[PDB]
């Protein structure tokens, strides 16, 4: 808690993260688990590929370790694979980089832990329940005693929001003003939205944190971008930068594709074998987490709003009528139940129904038919609230398309309310497709917008006295 | 969309019906299905009786069509049945009358379609979805351009209600003022209420639409009924009319009993076969639909109120349970669970406790016993205030007997709240008994009330300027 | 229905009990079942111990009665057991005492049954629904025509309350003013609360109903306890009385432990084998039934309040979960589901990786592991630990520690709301430990308080004109 011992943002963000991952110990364990998952996916995969003798395992009493080959041979069998050794070297370099960042991160988090205990006085035991609210108000009271910022008024913390959410307000305003290509017109489908984890990572790596980004400090925009002139040369430089970052993405495509493959397998294939309908449930759509966001909104406030409003949204996706069918169901149930009631009364009367070549099969098929129809027959006295569903979901979200409020029941509303609330399976598919799709969108659809991106960052970037360079809307 | 081509009722009612059966294509299909159900019931009703050789089917590998007799013989075997041929001729005449009415109805519904599309501008695609208010908001605004009927009155915004519900407000006021015999004092039972579909049909055929009814136009009462004098001769004429309509009912009794027999038997029994407890669920009744109904209330508003308030009413009807049985359940569970715990501890200890002469059956039977008892044991901590709940049922239904609010928990309240809420099975029984019961109630219990019916229709019938002759209460 | 003939407290109490056990027949059956449960536990246990030949039953087709020994030998084998015969003689003496008390209990209850039928006019059929308020209204209206009570004073509807609840108001005020040792400071745990069924029985046997209690009549305090002087000799006498009652408890310890050890094992061992999580549900804690209870509150009013407020309290107790445990669950689910997905893909591919003598078992195990973790993984929402959940639990019960309202989310609040919420396993454990714990608390922790108990009963005991000697608070 040394005074002005650092820029405000890399300190405040860490403080917030420590509050979120409830405490230093929890956070440390979480990071360690995150590192062990990567290493386990890679090592389990390379063990399955390289060391196991599938033939003996399958056909040719056999104990499990009868399959595995001895290490003195596994090392040679994995080493004589140029492709495998190359993938493992790149994987190990990424891993070592992540482990080094982890060590540096915990050495910097012990400082935030001491900050809490000694200057905020919130022990790690009282932290899962201390509440964000407690600390955010509290630090502001600490600003008097344990001084921070060389020249600082007590933190309104309004600013503090700004520190934690500087680049996220920029993403919110970029997506809000329709820069950043998301909408695509696919043949055979409507206008798809393709916004993933990797794509937003690339957008932030291009714009905010890198070698030659728009920002030099993490709290100050480079000096040329504030100048009205020379906009065209800056646009050309940004276009070339994003071209080469897209080409790096295109070259790293195979490795990230392989990664998205295995982790998912383990992550989902289990769920598929258990409950194949868990992937039919719907999730709140990375595009949609950025669309339904609200000014200077920390992650936990957005997620509280998003799950307060989740069950109304599932009831909506669930609700619409399909009425003509209903009639087909009712009448098919009538005719099938009639023929089945006759055949059932006969088989009850004499019990020699059998020996008819198709009888028994007829009773079974008719039973299936009646059950399907009765499932399609709506339950009577089942209430319907189209108006309410397109009202309570909004009450939890607070943002709406202006052409949804009237026609809540149409396919236009469902089709674009779907993208915001889209189902897990298309989420897993869309995260699989991002390695192969992100470079081409990055090269083709964003490079034309570079001159508009430059004008955004020149026009909408205010210098607020305490915080530095923040988005103009987030004020 | 033309001007006053047909009675407003014969136009407004059709418009409303087209909105309800969501669209012309739906309406047609529904009517066609309604015609095919009648013909299908009667067909087999006659194929099962006449063409199938049950002896060969039962006992004397046999393919299904080994039972059926060739048509060249089925025609002769069905033709040499005077009773069957007579029932079929009457059935075919009723059918042809219904088919002719259907053709005329769709030829008149196309006109209405065109009304929607061209003057209201609501396509059949946006209709299931139009919503009631909007049509209301459309028809009344249209009254300016495509002028409505006489156009005498601009739309009242009540006028349409009176037009659609003229005779139904009369039924509501008749049942509300205790004309129209419903209560009966059966021996061995309390005061039963017998109000069916056929009985209300007969009441409307007697009073409203017929050769010599009270009404001549469908919107104007005959001129003599407005006169105070000659009430006694009018009462005698009405009594003779209802006598002869009751005698027509008594003569048609066998056929409606059969049809009631045939159409019902097929449907419900299979369901019982499937789930015999579906007939233990309770439905609102023709009565009760007429008791809880406001005056100018379209069918969909009543049904919305009736199913909003259905689950509270089922929670009420299921709330009273025997104290004594509970005790038997608790103690049978104790003794069975004790013997089973001993036998389970033994089979766990040695595992050869099993394979004993009674071993693999006592544990199973005791498990079934404990499960049945635990199902009969009420849930401790279960909160039921019978008295409190009726409150929510009232908040939905909106009407009640005064002597219910205090004693919500007695057998008097349940017994006559039972009548409003009776379970399906007594509904199906009560619709079966109506062919044989409706003529005798119609001849004996209503003919004495004819002089009160005449005084009702003379006293409570107002002439409203735009709509004609409407009930006096429905104002 | 006699003219104020026998001590009132008892007559009214019996009347109330007859209303509770809904009717004479029900009550009689309940008591008979209570007597048969004791005899069945004892006889089944002595049959299992003494008559069954376990060796033949286990190993050495065998019919069940091949195990049992003939009675001519069972009698000799049970008789040559001094310990067993002694326990059986004490058990039979307690039983005969209970059967004799039951006899009259019913000979005195036929009088209350005749009271109902002839003076209150509530048949036993209308009694499960007659309700308390009306009866109260019936008894108080009956007071006039038919003589009852001294007649010095007419009933006033609170007299009946004092009569039924004289000693229970004393218990409420004793526990409310922190006499009666309940809080203990165990090493390795917080301050435990140990209040059981046997402990409260002993407190009432010491204070209220016995040979030398504080009360001589059941409605009048002995004359010396009202005197300010001689308090020290009275304190010494009370201390000696409670010493010797504690020593009787210590000597009866083995027998009550046996029954407690016994009955309990039998009672929940069945439930354990069925649903091991039924013992994880929580119950309302004998301490807590006495803490949350108003003064003049009959048992059914307290229990109505206690179950109206049960589900809010379970929602509170389940709302706080360890994040760490959450993280361990998430990551154990990941690693187990990964290994299982691999093994499942193999057994699907070839089917001879299936039922690897080792694999099939693990697959299940791993399946058990994934299911346990997924049960520990939180699902969305329910994380509030809200002021609001408390704000409804309080609205039910109406009493909370004052340091609860602010910090509803801390471990201090959960830990001492925990004591009120009583998860059952502990109940069953705490009812098992009471035979061995009640004598030592009774000898050591209560005997020092005897001088404060004497001062309580001298200071807080008012003589109300109609009822006698009642607690001073219950006014």
């Amino acid at each position: 808690p040394w005074h002005h011992i650092e820029n405000l943002d890399l300190f405040f963000s860490r403080v917030y993260n420590l509050h979120q991952k409830n405490g230093f110990t929890c956070m440390l364990i979480g990071e360690i688990f995150e590192l062990m998952q990567f290493l386990f996916v890679v090592a389990f995969t390379t063990f399955l590929v390289s060391c196991v003798d599938y033939d003996i395992l399958f056909a040719n009493k056999v104990t499990l370790p009868d399959a595995f080959l001895p290490a003195q041979v596994c090392s040679a069998r994995i080493q004589e694979n140029g492709s495998l050794i190359t993938i493992l070297v790149i994987a190990g370099v990424f891993w070592i980089h992540r482990l080094i960042k982890f060590i540096y991160n915990i050495c910097c988090y012990w400082e935030i832990h001491s900050f809490y205990l000694h200057a905020l006085r919130i022990p790690m035991s009282a932290l899962p329940y201390c509440t964000w609210q407690e600390v955010q108000a509290r630090i502001v009271q600490t600003q008097k005693e344990h001084q921070i910022c060389i020249h600082k008024r007590e933190l309104t913390e309004l600013d503090i929001y700004h520190r934690i959410l500087r680049f996220q307000n920029y993403m919110v305003a970029l997506v809000n003003k329709s820069l950043l290509p998301l909408r695509f017109r696919l043949p055979g489908l409507g206008e798809a939205v393709f916004f993933t984890r990797g794509l937003k990572y690339n957008f932030e790596l291009i714009l905010f944190w890198g070698p030659g980004s728009l920002f030099l400090n993490e709290w100050s925009l480079k000096a040329e971008y504030k100048r009205g002139g020379q906009r065209l040369e800056l646009a050309q430089r940004l276009s070339n930068r994003i071209l080469w970052i897209g080409i790096a993405n295109f070259l790293l495509c195979p490795l990230i594709l392989i990664w998205q493959i295995l982790y998912a397998f383990f992550s989902y294939a289990e769920v598929l074998k258990r409950e194949p309908g868990a992937l039919g449930a719907r999730c709140w759509s990375l595009y949609g987490r950025c669309y339904l966001r609200h000014f200077n909104e920390l992650e936990h406030e957005l997620q509280s709003r998003l799950n307060r409003g989740y069950k109304p949204a599932s009831k909506y996706m669930n609700c619409f009528l399909s009425p003509l069918l209903t009639l087909l169901a009712k009448n098919g149930a009538f005719f099938a139940g009639s023929i089945l009631a006759v055949l059932i009364a006969l088989t009850i009367y004499d019990e020699d129904v059998l020996a008819v070549e198709h009888v028994l099969t007829t009773v079974t098929l008719l039973g299936v038919t009646v059950t399907v129809c009765r499932s399609f027959i709506p339950d009577q006295h089942m209430v319907f609230c189209p108006e309410q569903l397109l009202r309570v979901i909004l009450a939890h979200i607070h943002y709406m398309p202006d052409h949804w409020q009237g026609n809540a029941h149409r396919s236009q509303t469902r089709d674009e309310f779907a993208q915001l609330f889209q189902y897990k399976a298309v989420f897993i598919l869309e995260e699989l497709l991002s390695p192969i799709v992100t470079p081409l969108i990055l090269i083709f659809c964003l490079r034309p917008r570079a001159l508009e991106i430059i004008d955004f960052f020149r026009n909408f970037t205010v210098e607020v006295v305490g915080v530095g360079d923040t988005c103009s809307f987030a004020q």
